[PDB]
């Protein structure tokens, strides 16, 4: 059974929750304008909330940049531990010369937080950092464009660019692996001529990243010819070594690929995707029992694409059963009197009753909030309060987080069948898929709007719903509408495909970068369609690709079509 526990944490009027979110915006701006008085003023008598921890974070961040730190001290108190922001707690740290999260974050060789970017270079200053991972860090900012902070960094590790010593080969280093140099018809040439008066690990590093850009280029043959000048590996960032186990499976060297995989980081190796292609490399050098053991910890890895497969490759289908019972419709009530929850579902129904997009958002925070410490049968009730209130993302939210306890019709819910499933027969394209495109894209929310335009529950763009509304008579408008949106996107997946020589990968790809993009990133032989999809260039389609399928398998499951393995959905992706 599922425990009837619910949470009853004080309840406030939904008239207290409406003027606080009245004030938030404001308490924003006032953060932003240092006015120090305003926020604390609102913050005073706010109910505890998302409202109240989101602007006392942005609060801190502003305190610790400007060194208030009594202030800052006395309002990060204030704060539950689940909740306090990365950059907050490394001000915090940092408050106290505590640099124990430093051995962790310096391995990260991309732009952070000013806060933890500061606890870097001090923690630095002070021989607090490992002197590798250090300067791996500094040469992955000089790699990524991040050059001040590169430039700080070598600073505080006692070398700076102007001292004619490491940081200043580090630095001179840029005429290879700067963003437009390592483009370079003569990158690999001029890094062959340098060569012997660089490090190891700067020969290393620079490798990586000509290996990277030719493999990001989808040049597999002069990836694998950079990447295997590559004497340690550990130097690479995390972006470069994937890249080079991308182009060893794009090129089939299982081997290799093997090899790579085995020099990643721990938290790597342990992913989806390099612990199933890790077993399907074992297979494929006739290492059953490696293979076997690695498939079945993808496959415990939850409920994703990679773990799908590995299953498959088990012998192990999809399986849409609960294995759970319902939640218990009086816990389901008392759920949404607990007075956290209660406040996510006020501003979700004045979101809709009044049109206001922006507090929508702010009750998906308050419902992340709500539920954050939630045990597996609380999330499990919490959804279906959710979902029968018509939160319907909210719903999911709290559904998927579960591990060991599953509701799939809360993980894969499927509102709006009396107009998606017309549509979708209407263009003669699957309506698991169109699901599964869904999910990924909005949620199932109606209004979704993302940073860059993209509307409603299929995510078109203006621009795309204009040249759509085009060719198939309708205005360009109704983009906005629910049942407008679902015939623009499921004509525009039909047509996505009907223009990529019919192929669902590859037109699941194009509706997300555009079908010139799709076929630029065909090879001239087939391909397996799970690695045309792990070798996407771009990391928001080669995700979106992923999960779309993944959806897709889980609602055909659900849905009871002829059974259709994940691998052969994915099948194989022509020749250009
Ligand atoms: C669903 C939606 O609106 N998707 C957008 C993409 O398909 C869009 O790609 C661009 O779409 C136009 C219509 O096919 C093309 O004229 C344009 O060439 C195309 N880009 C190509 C072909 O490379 C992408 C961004 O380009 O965004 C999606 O959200």
């Amino acid at each position: 059974d599922l425990s009837a526990s619910v949470p009853t944490r004080p309840a406030e009027p939904e008239r207290k929750t409406l003027a606080d979110y009245g004030g938030y915006p404001s308490a924003l701006d006032a953060v932003k304008q240092k006015n120090d008085a305003a926020v604390a003023a609102y913050l005073e008598n706010a109910g505890d909330s998302a409202m109240a921890e989101n602007v006392r974070n942005e609060w801190l961040k502003s305190l610790g940049a400007r060194r208030q730190w009594t202030l800052f001290a006395q309002e990060y108190a204030k704060l539950e531990p689940a909740g306090r922001a990365q950059e907050v707690e490394c001000y915090a740290d940092s408050s106290r010369n505590d640099y124990t999260r430093a051995a962790e974050l310096v391995k990260n060789t991309g732009k952070l937080p000013s806060g933890c970017t500061k606890l870097l270079e001090q923690a630095a200053a002070s021989g607090l950092l490992d002197g590798n991972d250090a300067w791996r860090r500094v040469r992955g900012l000089l790699a990524g464009r991040q050059t001040t902070d590169a430039r700080n960094l070598a600073a505080a590790l006692g070398s700076p660019f102007d001292g004619g010593t490491q940081g200043s080969r580090e630095y001179a280093l840029l005429n290879v692996i700067g963003k437009e140099a390592r483009k370079s018809p003569n990158a690999a040439a001029l890094l062959s001529e340098m060569e012997s008066g660089l490090s190891l690990e700067q020969r290393s590093f620079a490798w990586g990243v000509l290996g990277h850009y030719q493999s990001q280029n989808l040049n597999v043959p002069a990836a694998l010819d950079y990447y295997g000048k590559v004497a340690d590996r550990r130097q690479l960032t995390d972006d470069q070594i994937e890249w080079y186990a991308r182009a060893a499976l794009r090129a089939r060297r299982w081997d290799e690929l093997a090899s790579v995989i085995s020099h990643m980081p721990e938290k790597l190796q342990k992913s989806p995707t390099w612990l199933y292609w890790l077993a399907r490399s074992r297979a494929a050098t006739g290492n059953t029992q490696e293979a076997e053991k690695l498939y079945k910890q993808a496959a415990a890895t939850g409920r994703n694409f990679y773990a799908v497969l590995a299953g498959e490759e088990l012998g192990r289908k999809i399986d849409t059963r609960n294995n759970v019972p319902d939640a218990g419709k009086n816990s389901v009530r008392r759920m949404a009197e607990d007075g956290a929850v209660k406040r996510a579902l006020v501003l979700f129904q004045n979101s809709q009753s009044a049109g206001d997009a922006k507090m929508r958002r702010q009750a998906q925070a308050e419902w992340r909030f709500a539920t954050r410490g939630f045990d597996e049968d609380k999330l499990l009730t919490a959804a279906q309060t959710a979902f029968d209130h018509g939160f319907y993302d909210m719903a999911v939210n709290s559904a998927e987080r579960t591990d060991r306890k599953l509701n799939y019709t809360l993980r894969y819910i499927s509102p709006f069948k009396d107009t998606v499933i017309r549509h979708a027969q209407n263009v003669n394209v699957d309506p698991a898929w169109v699901y599964g495109l869904i999910r990924q894209e909005s949620r199932f929310v109606i209004g979704a709007q993302s940073r860059v335009g993209a509307q409603g529950l299929m995510q078109v763009m203006p621009a795309t719903a204009r040249e759509i509304a085009g060719k198939i008579g309708m205005d360009a408008a109704q983009l906005y509408t629910a049942d407008g949106n679902i015939r623009m996107g499921t004509w525009y997946m039909a047509d996505t495909k009907r223009r990529l020589q019919n192929n669902e990968v590859l037109a699941t790809a194009g509706y997300n970068a555009g079908p010139g993009r799709a076929r630029r990133w065909q090879a001239d032989t087939p391909l397996e369609g799970a690695v045309y999809a792990e070798t996407i260039p771009f990391s928001e389609t080669r995700d979106y690709v992923k999960k779309v399928m993944a959806n897709a398998a889980y609602y055909a499951a659900l849905f009871g079509a002829p059974h259709i393995p994940l691998k052969q959905r994915m099948g194989i992706v022509p020749a250009r």
